[PDB]
């Protein structure tokens, strides 16, 4: 029973780490679109 309780108590450690990873994939492939729209941007030095 105290197995179950480890197993879940790291089963729950687990997702932290993986949700440092979904965090990791999201944001990063926010991060390169908005790249990306430093380009709508540099459209706007069109505007210069």
């Amino acid at each position: 029973q105290s197995l179950t309780d480890q197993i879940l108590s790291v089963e729950q450690r687990y997702k932290e780490k993986q949700e440092n990873l979904i965090r990791s994939e999201q944001i990063r492939r926010e991060e390169v679109i908005y790249n990306a729209e430093q380009k709508l941007s540099r459209q706007m030095k069109l505007e210069e």
